């Protein structure tokens, strides 16, 4: 996240870290089973850390549990991101808390100038590399269509939303990859891509969860 804030230990309860040996992409809690990603998130051997805040300190609040199925959206493009989104099951279910916690699923598409609260352990510079140990967050505003697809031209499927902010200086940045867009108490969004981080006239972009909602529920019904 570059230009946020520290969010406080635990208090993005549903945020998770995956985990290959080393922080790699963030996730959303959905229920004591499930996590939401980013299909570009794809790799085998995850560990689900749930319950972070410095993902290199054990704290005390944290469950690691280890990944026993992946299921990459069945139309995700990786050159061009359509179908942004994965779910991977846990081997055993979460101790849900006050620290650890789902987040609900939307029942409607959020419209533009909706605020919501993005957060990862990415990258925290737009030039430059600075990894940050404890969560940071963002508020930012979902910005129309009409100004996604003019600042990406031939890119933007309406499986995808921009959120941010045109002027530059905050956005999501690589290593928050997967993780939550929330919005009055909703995901309605994942953290997919963008050109660079946090640069003028190029927002982030992120998969719209409300049109994966049944897919989801069916998924979790059948796995
Ligand atoms: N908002 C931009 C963004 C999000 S994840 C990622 C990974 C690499 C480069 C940019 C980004
Ligand atoms: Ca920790």
């Amino acid at each position: 996240i570059v230009g946020g804030y520290t969010c406080g230990a635990n208090t993005v309860p549903y945020q998770v870290s995956l985990n290959s040996g080393y922080h790699f992409c963030g996730g959303s809690l959905i229920n004591s089973q499930w996590v939401v990603s980013a299909a570009h998130c794809y790799k085998s051997g995850i560990q689900v850390r749930l319950g972070e805040d410095n993902i290199n300190v054990v704290e005390g609040n944290e469950q690691f549990i280890s990944a026993s199925k992946s299921i990459v959206h069945p139309s995700y493009n990786s050159n061009t991101l359509n179908n942004d989104i994965m779910l991977i099951k846990l081997k055993s279910a979460a101790s849900l808390n006050s620290r650890v916690a789902s987040i609900s699923l939307p029942t409607s598409c959020a419209s533009a100038g909706t605020q919501c609260l993005i957060s990862g352990w990415g990258n925290t510079k737009s030039s430059g590399t600075s990894y940050p140990d404890v969560l940071k967050c963002l508020k930012a505003p979902i910005l129309s269509d009409s100004s996604c697809k003019s600042a990406y031209p031939g890119q933007i499927t309406s499986n995808m939303f921009c959120a941010g902010y045109l002027e530059g200086g905050k956005d999501s940045c690589q290593g928050d990859s997967g993780g939550p867009v929330v919005c009055s108490g909703k995901l309605q969004g994942i953290v997919s891509w963008g050109s660079g981080c946090a640069q003028k006239n190029k927002p982030g972009v992120y998969t719209k969860v409300c049109n994966y909602v049944s897919w989801i529920k069916q998924t979790i019904a059948s796995n």
